[PDB]
């Protein structure tokens, strides 16, 4: 009879596991992740939705002190996955104790206390060494929030999570039809997250913050196989060497591996082709961020 859904705001400095948390609360990988401190560029919805119960999740970008146009909007972007969600992931990582950027997120938080369910959500509890001292130093930032440790990993403290969130959300309809896909993104932006993740991984130094992707061409093709075209921009002709690498090396190791992910996930065979592309200082091009889908 009765309906239940809301949005959970999932927040943090970058690199403490907020994608991976999602993709594992969801059962499904649809956000990016990497070892990198700046995957994650715009919000992305998550839906979940569990008999009269349905979630929107938002991931966001970890909240850092913005160098360039991308970090501007980034900012912005988690500023308005927190004006209006019916509880909040503040996620941290438990292998150290808490950096200025967990501050940052702290006094971010602090409006909301007592007026949203604010949960922090250690991270990584499966490496870290003093769990429990970094635990009590990142409650202290925020007494108000619910703390909890886990691994984004373990599939038994995350469906903790995901049922003790649940029952956080108000009555009403949900925002989204039951039979919706996981994630609110076109097939093309999530497969050039995935390009763009697999590019973050085997890049170093300041060329992996300097690549953008996107999808130019899908389309069915030979026996039962998928076909995509997508390019991966990088700010500088120097960068655009690196990425293809001696003898193309680079990129081939890129597109490889690229395409074992999506056959993995899709499930199928995928033919993927990849050009790599300077789109000038891009990071500080108004014009370039909004063609790149980072618009706002
Ligand atoms: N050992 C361990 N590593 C984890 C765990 N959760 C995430 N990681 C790792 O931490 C790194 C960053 O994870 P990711 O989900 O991209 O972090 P994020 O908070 O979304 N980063 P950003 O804010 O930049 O988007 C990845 O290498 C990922 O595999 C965990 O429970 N245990
Ligand atoms: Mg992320």
């Amino acid at each position: 009879e009765k309906t239940y859904s809301g949005f959970v705001a999932i927040v943090g400095k970058p690199n403490v596991g907020k994608s991976t948390l999602l993709n594992n609360l969801l059962g499904v990988k649809v956000a990016p992740i990497s070892p990198r401190p700046q995957t994650t560029r715009k919000r992305l919805r998550g839906i979940l939705t569990e008999g009269r119960r349905q979630i929107v999740f938002v991931d966001t970008p970890g909240l850092h002190k913005p160098m360039d146009a991308l970090g501007e909007f980034m900012d912005q972007e988690v500023y308005e996955a927190l004006a209006d969600v019916n509880a909040v992931v503040w996620v941290v990582d438990l292998r150290h104790p808490p950096t200025p950027e967990d501050e940052l997120v702290a006094r971010a938080l602090k409006p909301l206390v007592g007026k949203v369910p604010i949960l922090l959500v250690g991270n990584k509890l499966d490496a870290a060494k003093y769990p429990e001292e970094a635990m009590k130093a990142y409650h202290e930032l925020l007494p108000e929030a619910e703390p909890r440790m886990l691994s984004a990993l373990d599939e038994r403290q995350v469906a903790e999570l995901k049922a003790d969130l649940l029952a956080l959300m108000p009555e009403g309809p949900f925002f989204y039809p039951e039979d919706y896909a996981k994630s609110d993104q076109t097939f093309g932006e999530w497969v050039a997250e995935i390009l763009r993740e697999e590019a973050m991984k085997r890049l170093w130094h300041e060329v992996p913050y300097a690549v953008a992707t996107k999808v130019e061409e899908v389309a069915e093709r030979e026996n039962g196989v998928l076909y995509i075209k997508a390019i991966l921009y990088v700010e500088r002709p120097s960068q655009k060497a690196i990425v293809i690498g001696e003898g193309g090396r680079k990129i081939k190791e890129i597109g490889q591996a690229t395409r074992k992910q999506l056959e993995a996930l899709l499930g199928k065979k995928v033919y993927l082709d990849l050009e790599v592309k300077v789109y000038p200082d891009w990071r500080k091009d108004p014009e370039a961020l909004r063609e790149l889908g980072y618009r706002s």
